[PDB]
């Protein structure tokens, strides 16, 4: 009814740090919430079309759609379609930066250039292959699939010859696509699944060959009116979809997709090629309840938790919906309340633990902060853990290291000098970056509220110790 989103196109999910990424497309921003929908940070907070890099408040987007998350480096790859670019959001350094593209609709069908030297034509989804460090891009404008190499910044064509046609050939130049709007990698990292929007079909792209094979939809030979689109469940060439925009391959190997113009979610088994409808009557509307009687309105993006919760960008309703998949019959689609998401204009947060410290009673002294990790977790060495100090009435207390990075052992020392008789409150906000052996980026956001009221003139040297307590899978 009162959604803070305007036409969200795509989603990505980070399950280890409890983060849901939303492309609020018609507000030209990415919105990060926790998986219960409480606001964490927004990116491109102006809300206006643009193409600027820099901090999360200098930065601007022009209709971002597809999102991909990099768990080893804590980056979000964006498909900035109307800027014809691929943007990279770095959360370690709170800057946005452009990896390829340059703002103008290029007409390059071969490519192979480095960084912003290579132009693009309306990229629409992105998926991140973590092993070979490649970003695959469903380039809707040129009817091809492209490949960004994170190691040399070279962006080249991967498959499709440039013609708009459902043609599943055996080499990159003998295949065609038709406004490919979604892409998801299989758990074997051997195939990618494409939502070939204009051909109204799901296709499987072979990541070694460069070729593709059709899985379901877009076949007129068996369609009752010889139309390549419709709304019909079945197997293979009996299936009819209408403009699927999103596709996701879950770890159980099944393919979840949004049959966008039919306002349904569907499930496709890539070996039987059987497609069944999961949720939605077919009628463009909003109503949630049991799956078979509910309503979406042009769903176009999907993310999934390991547990089995499927999130849906319900784009033409501007909601985020979710479905708990392993409840089977009783399966109901529900809506995600977005708490604290505040629309754009030209302190506190939701993922940050708040620790109250015993009041500091000396006029002057040294405050030692020692953050430790549980066993088996170590500090990241490529992303150093940072802190920043503020005090309740500025200048009530003076701290020399207003900003600092912790030592490799998680410690720092702040020197303080209180100016008044009166009570004040300091807040030490620190982002800690740590990992298990796998080196997947975990992080914790901790803010220490240090109350300050002079009760003695003799210097002291209190200690703040804190153990991080990582999140539960």
């Amino acid at each position: 009814a009162t959604s803070p989103l305007k036409f969200p196109g795509k989603l990505a999910i980070d399950t280890l740090n409890n983060r849901l990424f939303i492309s609020d497309s018609n507000h030209n921003r990415i919105i990060v919430t926790d998986l219960e929908g409480n606001f964490i940070v927004q990116i491109g907070s102006s809300g206006e079309e643009g193409f600027q890099d820099g901090s999360f408040e200098d930065a601007a987007f022009n209709r971002p759609q597809g999102l991909a998350y990099n768990a080893k480096k804590n980056l979000l790859y964006v498909a900035d379609t109307e800027n014809h670019a691929l943007r990279e959001i770095d959360f370690v350094n709170e800057r946005v930066q452009t990896l390829a593209g340059n703002g103008t609709k290029g007409s390059d069908y071969q490519g192979g250039r480095k960084g912003t030297k290579q132009l693009l034509n309306s990229p629409w989804d992105v998926c991140f292959e973590p092993v070979n460090e490649k970003v695959y891009i469903a380039m809707a404008g040129q009817h091809q699939i492209w490949e960004y190499s994170v190691l040399d910044g070279i962006t080249r064509v991967f498959s499709g010859n440039g013609y708009e046609r459902n043609l599943n050939g055996s080499t990159p130049q003998t295949t065609s696509f038709a406004q490919p709007s979604g892409i998801s990698l299989g758990p074997d990292l051997k195939e990618a699944y494409i939502a070939d929007s204009e051909s109204s079909s799901i296709r499987a792209l072979d990541l070694q060959t460069g070729g593709s094979r059709l899985l379901a939809g877009g076949d007129p030979y068996f369609s009752e009116n010889l139309f390549k689109f419709g709304d019909n469940d079945g197997v293979g060439a009996e299936v009819l979809l209408q403009h699927p925009l999103g596709v996701l391959c879950a770890n159980d190997g099944q393919i979840y997709l949004t049959d966008s113009y039919n306002h349904k979610i569907k499930k496709l088994d890539p070996v039987t090629k059987r497609v069944v409808t999961l949720a939605g009557t077919g009628k463009a509307g909003f109503k949630d309840g049991k799956v078979k009687g509910a309503q979406l309105s042009k769903p176009a993006g999907l993310a999934i938790t390991e547990n089995g919760r499927l999130f849906v960008a319900d784009t033409n309703n501007s909601l985020i919906r979710y479905i708990d998949l392993n409840k089977g019959e009783d399966s109901e689609i529900l809506t995600l309340e977005l708490k604290g998401v505040q629309p754009p204009t030209p302190r506190a947060s939701a993922d940050t633990k708040i620790v109250k410290v015993d009041s500091v009673t000396s006029r002057e002294g040294d405050l030692n902060l020692k953050i430790s990790l549980p066993d088996g977790y170590h500090f990241s060495k490529e992303a150093r853990s940072k802190f920043v100090v503020d005090v309740e009435p500025e200048n009530a207390v003076a701290i020399d290291p207003t900003e600092g990075t912790l030592s490799p052992e998680g410690s720092t020392m702040l020197h303080f000098i209180q100016s008044s008789t009166s009570a004040s409150v300091g807040k030490i906000s620190c982002k800690v970056y740590y990992c298990k052996e796998d080196e997947v980026c975990l992080y914790q956001s901790v803010q220490f509220e240090v109350p300050f009221k002079v009760e003695s003139e003799l210097s002291a040297s209190p200690t703040i110790t804190f153990t991080v307590t990582p999140r539960a899978p």
